[PDB]
DNA sequence: CGGCCTACG
DNA sequence: CGTAG
DNA sequence: GCCG
């Protein structure tokens, strides 16, 4: 078992999703309290059971694994003897976290304003609509629009989206294409949001592309809302249902055809995927990735890529698929 | 022990 | 501060 | 919390 998860394939769905659903709660919860190196080996603990060819049946199984140590391998041993870990069990009823988790689901609202929301007693989303005075127009969106954005987006959804990205692409600038990225790229079959990556095979030709596009979709009536030479733009779309519609949550982000393939491996992620590939890069092999490229710092050279592939081979790593990535 | 990804709005 | 994977 |  490699040490990072970039070095190994995770596949969506795998033999350990209980084992690994209670080291996430702990994750999340470790955030929650801003430590992000806890976080980080909590995830990274979950994720290497991902991959896993088989189900941990007993505890010696976990010797030799990549992450596991003292407080990890208690947490299994405990799901495996009892069925339930008592400190997962804590948190998963603790006011604190409960809380944390709906304030941090909010579009608009981080950790840092949920903890400072928590601390001044503020528990529910009907206290938060109260005081609308303090909230941030993002919030406001957030908020207003929470119902429809706790809903799965469901496959369906993505085919009708996707076809009304591309018809203001199109009128935008002709020959620029659109890609599906995100979670659906990597094989889900639900999510909490869409996300494109949109580029033109002309070098150039995408530069003032997003204002375009998005004053296209605001002209059509599916905006409900936007943050407006930007080049991610984070959308609540008016999605058609039948008799009614949904909002949805719609990340459009423009890259040009030389930093595509890098934009593309980002996008697609998993964001724990992509954390860990950067990681490797620079500890590794002395290289700096980013969505925009990868940099040599010795030589002060980026890497061309034609490819994501190309990227993996440049790393010195097997190339994994989108559905592979599910770390 | 230090490090933990690296950007844009 | 928020957002992204 | 774990690794390197
Ligand atoms: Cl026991
Ligand atoms: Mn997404
Ligand atoms: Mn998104
Ligand atoms: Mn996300
Ligand atoms: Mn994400
Ligand atoms: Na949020
Ligand atoms: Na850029």
């Amino acid at each position: 078992m490699p040490a990072y998860a970039c070095q190994r394939p995770t596949p969506l769905t795998h033999h350990n999703t209980g084992l690994s659903e209670a080291l996430e709660i702990l994750a999340e919860a470790a955030g929650f309290e801003g430590s992000e190196g806890r976080l980080l080996t909590f995830c990274r603990a979950a994720s290497v059971l991902k991959a896993l060819p088989s189900p941990v049946t007993t505890l010696s199984q976990l010797q030799g694994l990549p992450h596991f140590g003292e407080h990890s391998s208690r947490v299994v041993q405990e799901l495996l003897e009892h069925g339930v870990c008592e400190e997962v069990e804590r948190v998963r009823r603790s006011e604190r976290y409960q809380t944390m988790k709906l304030f941090t689901q909010i579009f608009g609202v981080g950790v840092k304003t949920a903890d400072r929301w928590y601390r001044e007693g503020l528990r529910t989303l009907d206290d938060l609509r109260e005081q609308p005075q303090k909230l941030t127009q993002q919030q406001k969106a957030g908020l207003q629009h929470h119902q429809d954005l706790s809903t799965p987006v469901l496959r369906s959804d993505v085919d009708a989206l996707q076809q009304v990205v591309e018809e203001a692409v199109g009128q935008a600038l002709p020959g620029a294409t659109v890609t599906l990225t995100g979670g659906f790229r990597r094989g889900k079959l639900q999510g909490h949001d869409v996300d494109f990556l949109i580029t033109h095979p002309k070098e150039g030709q995408e530069a003032g592309l997003l204002p375009r596009v998005m004053c296209r979709l605001q002209d059509q009536g599916l905006i409900l809302y936007h943050q407006h030479a930007f080049e991610r733009s984070f959308c609540i779309f008016r999605l058609p249902q039948p008799g009614s519609w949904k909002a949805v949550r719609v990340d459009l982000v423009v890259a040009p055809v030389s930093q595509f393939p890098f934009a593309l491996l980002g996008w697609t992620g998993s964001k724990l995927f992509q954390r860990e590939l950067r990681r490797f890069s620079r500890k590794e092999k002395g290289l700096w990735l980013n969505s925009h490229g990868l940099f040599d710092p010795e030589q002060k050279t980026f890497f061309q890529a034609a490819s994501e592939e190309d990227i993996f081979r440049h790393l010195g790593l097997e190339y994994l698929p989108p559905e592979q990535r599910n770390a």
